[PDB]
C-alpha cells in the first residue's frame, strides 16, 4: 500500500504516492506544478534535502508533513498529521 494509518489523524505515506492520489484518499487540496509525487512535493516545499535521520516538517493548511525516512537523498516515507 501507498500509505498506512498509525494513529488518529496520523499516517505514513510512501514518497512515490502521487499528489493527486494523496488528495483523493485524504480529501486535501495540495497542488504543485511540474511535481507529481509526495516525495517531490515535500522536498520542494522544504527547499533543502534532509540528512538521513533529520526530520524537518512543512505545514500547509491543517496538514503537517514530516520527512520520516530518507534513503540517501531519496525521501522514502513521509509522516502526515491532520489538524482541526
Ligand atoms: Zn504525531
Ligand atoms: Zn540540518
Ligand atoms: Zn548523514
Ligand atoms: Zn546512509
Amino acid at each position: 500500500n501507498l500509505y498506512t494509518q498509525v494513529a488518529d489523524n496520523e499516517y505514513l505515506v510512501q514518497g512515490r504516492m502521487l499528489i493527486d492520489e494523496f488528495n483523493e484518499v485524504f480529501e486535501t487540496d495540495l497542488h504543485m506544478s511540474d511535481v507529481d509525487t509526495m516525495a517531490g512535493y515535500l522536498i520542494t516545499a522544504l527547499g533543502t534535502i534532509p540528512d538521513e535521520g533529520e526530520k524537518p516538517s512543512f505545514e500547509v493548511g491543517n496538514i503537517k508533513l514530516t520527512a520520516e525516512e530518507m534513503e540517501g537523498t531519496r525521501l522514502l516515507v513521509l509522516r502526515v498529521h491532520f489538524y482541526d
